[PDB]
């Protein structure tokens, strides 16, 4: 009873020693797993982030060629919007796209008055009323505000 | 120096001594292996957020871009920066290109078309913008308009 247990503990300790190196294994993969994903996480950010530079250029590209900005969007169930502003250095309004059509409306939620007043002596009256058109006309539209502004 | 006994040395003594050490040194390894498990789970995450996040805004600039498409009958391809200046190829149909090194260059871009439609646009379009020209930007704009008006 006495030896018989002892020459046991050397069955342990060899099942130790093997159960250990095949921890070592199960280390050793995860090891390279990490260096693999920091890799691709890094390219990843970088090109997430320089588009977000060349967006830039462009954003500011077509302001330089079309003296328009769109700024956002959003989907209400029906319809997404875009914010808009257009004019030399100007008229901030909103368009919604909801078969096609389009839905046009001023947006002067701040505008000291002098302004405001500037604006409708260069302003067709009815671009200071909510609209709607074919989205063939859109471009149409766009024009007769450049040429008033 | 241990030694058993029945009722009632060195390598016996390493036995025991032996069985401890292994016991330590492979808990202290399952450790290791949850903490970089975690790592891992964590790092995962990372990855697929950056992936949806560039998947969604790619989505928000086609939108933008074809919103663009259908209000100013022009659409910008690329961008490419040549060491000194950037360009991007425009149809707007008339393909051409813009440099910028502030100051501009156009340039006419007709790689290929059926001659047909190269005559069409000959009638429509005044000689010079089928030559490289260069402005300030301030003109730009007003170069889009002549080009708008007279397609």
């Amino acid at each position: 009873s006495a030896d018989l247990l002892v020459a046991n503990l050397v069955n342990e300790n060899f099942v130790l020693s093997e159960k250990l190196d095949t921890k070592a294994t199960e280390i050793k993969q995860l090891q390279k797993q990490i260096d693999s994903l920091n890799a691709q996480v890094k390219e990843l950010k970088t090109q997430t982030s320089q588009q977000a530079e060349n967006s830039e250029v462009i954003k500011d590209l077509y302001e330089y060629l079309c003296n328009v900005r769109v700024h956002k969007s959003y989907e209400d169930d029906s319809g997404l919007w875009f914010d808009i502003s257009q004019g030399t250095h100007i008229m901030d309004y909103k368009l919604g796209f909801v078969v096609t059509e389009v839905i046009y409306a001023p947006v002067l939620k701040q505008r000291s008055t002098e302004e405001l007043y500037s604006l409708q002596s260069k302003l067709p009256e009815y671009l200071f009323e909510t609209l709607s058109f074919p989205l063939s006309s859109l471009n149409q539209f766009y024009n007769k505000i450049a040429k008033s502004l």
